[PDB]
């Protein structure tokens, strides 16, 4: 495939495609992405540095933000603990094979002209705005603090002096990304990734006991947490095995199976698999074992690698 | 009077009574009162620095917080200007007979720990609590905007900083006081002045045509105004021409008249020119004619001061 579309494969948006095809002209071009730091990175996480590093194979500069300070501000904690749980983030991601700038929030967001131009924003955008840009970020809170507000404000201006040209993250940073394109100089190009469902079946994959796969799991976990998930014969929509098996598995693989129940399946694709599995041919059961093997095998070397260390 | 009863002269409530007599043991007080700089400074300005000189008389050291950050926030224009109206109000206190320590606010409002305890502020400040601080303060606005719910946390946060016992300010500014003494370790006493009523009978006392005396305002300025306020026979409650004499004429003091009106008049006290007028005893052409020159006369002295710089 060309650079546009090795960026957009996998993708929920592009906003927009024509500016994406301005920005890839250039010679010198930039993408981000923000973390706010977080003591499991599951999948959900690695989807993103995929694009990231999808981005950085069309010849973007990559900074990833590693978000104390907005973390802080997102009651994730104090910020010298949040700062070491950013620290294994950055090399869980090293792990994972980004080449990048990391730049952490605090080294930069509490300057005085950076402070200056929140103030400036702040003169700009609307509570209203602010509010609803965070209804799927703010933690739940019943007497919502200033600190909600605050957020979407540094978010937009860490966008402003990261100088990039691109924004990643999943759908949920839309209305954020929606808000920088009208408070900056400079429209960024936003590229949203889609979200990913816990292994519950209740909404996104997150930190919740079972409900993530972490990039780093043991074997033992992986094969754990695939066995218990939501799967039921037949249902691909929001069903978590079946996502990881189209963003995360190596096409063709075989399928291991006797004689009496089907008999071996080679699966071209992921377009074979869902197919075989929507018409129940091949069974939750045998797709679980599947995927936990496929699974572990692909995050092997990221394990490896941080065992390593 | 002592130190406890000059500093309670004409104010409208201290709170609270029993934390400043702790206060006023300190062999080392101080006290706070900010201004977003203002092109007029006016009688309700100058009531509030005779507080403040009041409070320096009662051995505290007085800081005055030209809050230039804070103005800016509150959409009064863009920071270089609004520091040039600054540096005038400066020279007027000056001008008052007031020593103080004369400080801007982006000196400090944009260091790196005081902005990180802003945002540590921002956690514990609710949306609600905060809007409310600032009913009658923010400048109107249709779509409330961020910076709204930012300046209370500011004004807090710089009480904090100063390391002042008392805050000074109008009635209006008890909302953001009570914050302060909730949000910050060492309760801070706040003493609140009246709000002058303004020239036109519409409520306080502002930079509007003709709803003003400036402390530097010539003669002939302070005639027109007097001459033109809202100022029925009778009437004292919200009669800001019985108000200004009620806080800024020399006692006793006498009103010069013929014969056939009454003759003249002695005036022991504001209490004997209350009960002159409400019984009708005392015109209001008279009044204002006595107003407007024992008011030249008071004011002369800053008129002199500025002139002559
Ligand atoms: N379940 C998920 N699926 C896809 N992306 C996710 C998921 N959870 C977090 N991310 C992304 O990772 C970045 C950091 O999110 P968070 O961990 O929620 O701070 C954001 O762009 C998220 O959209
Ligand atoms: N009409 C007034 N009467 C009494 N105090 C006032 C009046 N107008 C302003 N002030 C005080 O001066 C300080 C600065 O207010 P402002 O000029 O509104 O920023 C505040 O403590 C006000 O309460
Ligand atoms: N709001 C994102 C965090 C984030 C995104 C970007 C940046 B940045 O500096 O570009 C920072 C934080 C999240 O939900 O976790
Ligand atoms: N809110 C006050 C302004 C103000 C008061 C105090 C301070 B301070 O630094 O203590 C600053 C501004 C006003 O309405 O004008
Ligand atoms: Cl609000
Ligand atoms: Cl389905
Ligand atoms: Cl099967
Ligand atoms: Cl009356
Ligand atoms: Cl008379």
């Amino acid at each position: 495939m060309d650079e546009f579309e090795l960026i957009k494969r996998n993708t929920s948006e592009i906003i927009s495609e024509e500016e994406l095809r301005e920005v890839l002209k250039k010679d010198e071009k930039s993408a981000s992405i923000g973390f706010e730091p977080s003591g499991k990175i599951h999948l959900g996480h690695y989807l993103q540095i995929k694009k990231m590093i999808d981005l950085q194979n069309a010849g973007f500069d990559i900074i990833i933000a590693l978000a104390d300070l907005m973390a802080y501000l997102n009651q994730k904690g104090e910020l010298d603990e949040i700062r070491k749980i950013g620290d294994y983030n950055k090399k869980v991601f090293e792990a994972m094979g980004l080449k990048a700038k990391y730049v952490y929030g605090s080294e930069f967001q509490l300057d005085k002209d950076y402070t200056l131009n929140v103030y400036r924003l702040a003169l700009k955008t609307t509570l209203k705005r602010a509010r609803r840009s965070m209804e799927l970020i703010a933690r739940e809170d019943e007497n919502p603090k200033v600190a909600e507000v605050i957020y979407p404000i540094m978010q937009v201006n860490s966008i402003h002096y990261e100088g990039v040209d691109v924004a990643v993250g999943g759908m949920e940073q839309r209305k954020i990304h929606m808000l920088a394109r009208e408070l900056l100089p400079k429209k960024v190009v936003c590229i949203h990734n889609p979200v990913l469902t816990g292994l519950d079946g209740e909404g996104k994959m997150s930190s919740s006991k079972g409900n993530f796969i972490a990039v780093d799991d043991s074997p033992e976990e992986i094969r754990a947490k695939i066995k218990k998930a939501y799967c039921p014969a037949g249902v691909v929509e929001g069903n978590p095995i079946m996502e990881i098996a189209k963003y995360f598995l190596e096409y063709p693989l075989t399928i291991k199976r006797p004689e009496k129940f089907g008999g071996d399946l080679t699966v071209n694709s992921y377009e074979e698999l869902e197919s075989l599995f929507k018409n129940k041919e091949l069974h939750p059961m045998r797709l679980k074992n599947a995927v936990a093997e496929e699974l572990i095998k692909i995050l092997e070397p990221i394990r490896k690698r941080l065992s390593a260390h």
